[PDB]
């Protein structure tokens, strides 16, 4: 049975859609052998405790662009085989438990973007050892804490740009071991700890760039052995004493960088800070 | 001019007293003046923001015992001089906005027992340098983030036990460099992260009673070196190669200390372990295992 006016068919994956069909809450008749649930587009406020619990077979759900403020901890509980997980574009979700997440262990990709998430909470991703993808980009995010992705062993995209994030602890990410893009662009990143990356063996993307940078210290970017590209262009770089060790850092750096402009001196007028000669620092 | 019933006296301090009269929210009008408000007793479902504003000189507010569910973020913004704030006994609040208690540079003790706490927001006390004794015990914790405490730089007594807290993280009591009294009983601690108490120097008493610890570290005790009370009893202590490194500490504690009660093995039920020989430590029941 199709429970309305969603579409349901078998091949190539066992399939119900129901995109943008007025949906108020998850439709019941849910066929229990569906590999495919897409829930998109609607204007589903909560996601129940049950909800789909009968498809074991489950292994995709989109519930982005619905008006989901709340979502029970017990909403996903028992998707064992459940691989993408969509939950983005909704603005008013605000708050996860942190036991949402718990049971997924092979969740490939997650979509938490645009939700307006004002912070994750203490194991929110325990546990997630399949997961690749994690999008976190454009939330309400005001802090990092640490340890917040040790379990995420396999992953390899993580994207937090479009947050209110003001720094990075030492174990922020601890256990990224297998991490190839970090894009924490348009965020308030105003410090950064000597010893933050030093998990971040396998990094080949980073996006500090947009951000309150002052100065960074060349010690950040030493545990960096296969980055190739990096970004930090929009920040208030003061280039004197204190951007040595970044300076002597992009003379031997291999990777194609952006530029880094200097917001001081007023001496140096907007120049990159890897083009400047070393005598031109001064001013610890 | 004092509003509806309530209790306006001068001396000792200017008090706006409104306690226990079926108040359904903050009675409208309260006296600039007011240096102490007491609304406890009431039935204030909701304190909005600014609510005690124009009460520049306002030391003491209890807002205890009422049906509190939801305080604006902006309730306590300009309380420059708030010294005392009771939120206790609300078990229907749940949630306090991690910037509520921003600003309150003179707050010296804050009450949040029996508040139905979920958890602790980000930056919950961000700037309470001030903040001497902090209640946070018997509600619904499930977690101790790190650095929570790390502005409490004057915190001398810290409550924490009737939650379900299931571990210490490395850095939950960083910065609590003047704590006397941390309580963490009656919890589900499971693990202590064996630097935990580093910052903890001049703790005097540490109960870790009613958890399941099955092991303890030495190291998680080195850093105590002003411990004179603790109190490890209604724990699942595991009696074995394990224990020999929280017993050996045990050996050279000058304190008092409670009974250290053995779970297992079923030969050593009960027996303390402080009370044990080094043969006894021998064998299983993990790295000496
Ligand atoms: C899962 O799919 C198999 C076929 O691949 C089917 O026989 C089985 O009944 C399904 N079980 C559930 C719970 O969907
Ligand atoms: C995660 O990595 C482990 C090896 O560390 C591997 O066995 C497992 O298949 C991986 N899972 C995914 C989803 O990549
Ligand atoms: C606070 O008290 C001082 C003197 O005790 C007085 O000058 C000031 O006006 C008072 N503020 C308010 C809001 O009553
Ligand atoms: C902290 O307490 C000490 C006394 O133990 C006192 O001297 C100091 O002024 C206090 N600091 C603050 C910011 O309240
Ligand atoms: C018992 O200890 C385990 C750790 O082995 C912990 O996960 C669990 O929450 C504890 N339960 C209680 C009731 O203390
Ligand atoms: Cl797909
Ligand atoms: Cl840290
Ligand atoms: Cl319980």
């Amino acid at each position: 049975p199709c429970p309305g006016a969603c579409v349901c068919y078998n091949e190539p994956k066992v399939t119900t859609s129901c995109p943008q069909q007025g949906l108020q809450a998850v439709p019941t008749g849910i066929p229990a052998s569906s590999q495919r649930i897409f829930l998109h587009g609607n204007r589903i406020s909560h996601v129940p405790a049950a909800s789909f619990q009968s498809c074991r077979n489950l292994t995709i759900l989109w519930l982005h662009s619905n008006a989901l403020a709340r979502i029970d901890a017990a909403a996903f509980t028992g998707l064992t085989l459940l691989e993408q997980l969509d939950l983005s574009d909704n603005a008013q979700l605000h708050v996860v438990d942190p036991t949402t997440f718990h049971g997924l262990g092979h969740l490939h990709t997650l979509h938490l973007d645009r939700c307006g998430l004002r912070e994750l909470g203490p194991g929110l991703f325990r546990g997630l050892a399949a997961l690749q993808y994690l999008y976190l980009q454009d939330n309400n995010l005001q802090a990092l804490p640490d340890n917040t992705f040790r379990d995420l062993g396999n992953l390899t995209h993580l994207f937090l740009h479009g947050n209110r994030i003001p720094s990075v602890p030492e174990h922020a990410f601890r256990g990224l071991h297998s991490l190839d893009r970090l894009l924490l662009h348009q965020n308030h990143v105003a410090r950064v700890h000597p010893h933050a990356f030093r998990d971040l063996g396998r990094l080949m993307t980073l996006y500090l760039f947009a951000n309150n940078l002052s100065m960074l210290p060349a010690e950040v970017l030493m545990p960096l052995r296969s980055l190739q590209y990096l970004r930090l262009n929009d920040n208030p770089w003061v280039c004197d004493c204190r951007a040595r060790p970044l300076w002597a850092w992009l003379q031997k750096f291999r990777g194609s960088s952006s530029e880094v402009p200097c917001n001081l001196p007023q001496r140096l007028a907007d120049r990159d800070l890897k083009r400047l000669a070393a005598s031109d620092l001064e001013g610890c």
